[PDB]
This record gives structure tokens, sequence and C-alpha cells, in this order.
């Protein structure tokens, strides 16, 4: 009678028990300020529906970040704006300072606090085992916060984590794919970046929850501790599940799809194969061994599980012995 329903093991009805205004972003009233108070400095990057600039607020000589949005779907702009306002001031969540539009073109822009992002290319060698545990803890603070607030990020990846290592400051950014969690809601599976997509998205299991961000965090941790970027290198979305299966094995993949009554796409039939469950220690080499520990492996093992319900929650994760050395 179709796939088996599922709901989050934590913060299940946080939106159900709150007023409609908190989660109804379509009904959210946005009030734009004037862009003229901002001075664009330099291009920091470019997304598919966004253009990110470094800027200065002329009124106080403060460095800000300006994200110009292509109005592809106003509903998505309203969703990002609503979520950013709801999470404002949360631990390690990018702060939305203002919302403005350019008078002439009317293109919407989000103004954020500034993060002085440390040279990551040069950073990949100076980070230690302590650094990884410390920064992992900080991302979990952000996730436990947005999950307690009924939001799932749905795009956790290195690119969306800004680190100012001189000041040990971490910010989770790009809430453009974030969504409000409503138990029983079927979500679009075309979220997150390929390398970070949870098995639920790949097998087309639409009733996912906050545990999706927990899979993405595992992908990130495995790439950090094992210095293998990305950890699951799929070449398409169908191949992505095969890359996971080569590590987690096909046995538990059927245990998963059977548990939730999932219909595997017939495109997998020829490519999936049969794979044994691998051991995390196999990924330890001379290059990475200085960042790998038993605690790190036990933690990793508990995040990268097929079954979204078996994954640690951000709270459970914060308690794990992997984090005993950090405040
Ligand atoms: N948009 C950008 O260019 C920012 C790119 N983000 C840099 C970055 C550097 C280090 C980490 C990290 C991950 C795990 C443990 C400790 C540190 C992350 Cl998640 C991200």
């Amino acid at each position: 009678s179709g796939p088996v329903p599922s709901r989050a093991r934590v913060y299940t009805d946080v939106n159900t028990h709150r007023p409609s205004e908190y989660w109804d972003y379509e009904s959210h009233v946005v009030e734009w300020g004037n862009q003229d108070d901002y001075q664009l400095v330099r291009k920091l990057g470019r997304g598919k529906y966004s253009e990110v600039f470094e800027a200065i607020n002329i009124t106080n000589n403060e460095k800000v970040v300006v994200k110009i949005l292509k109005p592809v779907k106003k509903k998505k702009i309203k969703r990002e704006i609503k979520i950013l306002e709801n999470l404002r001031g949360g631990p390690n969540i990018i702060t939305l300072a203002d919302i403005v539009k350019d008078p002439v073109s009317r293109t919407p822009a989000l103004v954020f606090e500034h993060v002085n992002n440390t040279d990551f290319k040069q950073l990949y060698q100076t980070l230690t085992d302590y650094d990884i545990r410390f920064y992992m803890y900080e991302i979990l603070k952000a996730l436990d916060y947005c999950h307690s607030m009924g939001i799932m990020h749905r795009d956790v990846k290195p690119h969306n984590v800004m680190i100012d290592h001189e000041h040990r400051k971490l910010r989770l950014i790009d809430w453009g794919l974030a969504e409000f969690y409503h138990p029983g809601q079927e979500y679009n599976v075309r979220v997150a970046s390929r390398y970070f997509k949870g098995p639920e998205l790949l097998v087309d299991y639409q009733m996912y929850d906050y545990s999706l961000d927990m899979w993405s965090l595992g992908c990130m941790l495995a790439s950090m501790i094992f210095r293998k970027e990305p950890f699951f290198h799929g070449h398409d979305n169908y191949d992505q599940l095969v890359r996971i299966a080569k590590v987690l094995g096909t046995e538990d993949l059927y245990d998963y799809i059977d548990k939730y009554n999932i219909e595997l796409d017939p495109r997998f039939n020829d490519i999936l194969g049969r794979h044994s469950r691998k051991r995390w220690e196999r990924f330890v080499h001379s290059e990475n061994q200085h960042l790998v520990s038993p605690e790190a492996l036990d933690f990793l093992d508990k995040l990268l599980r097929y079954d979204h319900q078996s994954r640690l929650t951000a709270r459970e994760a914060m308690e794990h012995p992997y984090f005993y050395t950090v405040v």
C-alpha cells in the first residue's frame, strides 16, 4: 500500500504546535529597505540563482555580505527570508542583517553579517584532530538549534560552512534550500549537493526529516578525517547510491528499502551490484592517520547509516566521546 510513513525521532511537532505565522512563508510579509545604504566592493562567488558580493554599509563603515537573488520563484525567496528571520541570533547561524532591493531593477538582495573566510586551500594542512572535533561541534550547535526550531538545512556541505580560523568563528550559510519540517510531509528529493545526498533522496523516499542533515555531516566528517574529498564520489544521482553501497554494502540497502517499502528505480538494477560492508579502518592511510581515532570512527559509523531513524540526532552527537576534549 505504498512506502511506509516515517517521522523525526526529535522535534517532531515543533511547527504543528506553533502559530501559522511562524511557518507559513507564503503568507510572510517582506519589507525591503533601500540598497543605497550599501556599497558593493567585490564578487565573492556566483550560484545558479544567486550572486554573492562583499560590501560596506555606508552609514557605519561595516563590512557586510550582499546576496543578489534571481527571482526564479518568489515562494523560495520568501521561504529563505522567513527561515533566516526565525533562526536569527541562533548559535553559528549566518545573521541576516537586512533585506533590500535595487530601486531600478527591483532585484532582491539579502544582507548578511561578514565572515572573514580563512584560505581553505592553505587550511587543509594546518587543521589538526582538535580543529576537526572543535569545528564539528560548532556545526552541531547550529543544527541542534535549527532542528529545535523546526527547520532542516537540506544542503549541509563544506561550501556552506564559513570558518574564520583566526577568531575560531564558524557560520552555517545558504539557507536557500532549507525547509520547515512538518511530520508526514513529502518533500522534493532534488535537494542537497550530489556528494552529500542521503540515501533517502537517492532511492526517492520523500518523507525525510532532520536526519538528512546528519547524513551530510557524516559525509563531511569522513572527507575531513580521511582527507578524501568528497568521500562518496558519485558521477550522477544513481551512481551516488552505488558509491555508498560500495562502503555500507547492498545487504543493509535492502534491509532499508524493505523496512520502508521502497520501490527501487529500475535504473539501479544493472549498476547496483553486490557489495560487502567495509570497515572504516580500511580508509586509514599515512596521509590521514594523524586525524583518525577510535572515537572518530565510532562517531562516523553512527552518522553514516542508511536508515535515517538510526542516525544520531544533533543532540546525541554532541554527547558522543569524540567531543570529550572540546568545551
Ligand atoms: N564558501 C566557502 O568558500 C567556504 C568553504 N568552507 C570552508 C571550510 C573549512 C573547513 C571545514 C571543516 C569541516 C569539518 C571540520 C572542521 C572544518 C568546513 Cl565544513 C568548511
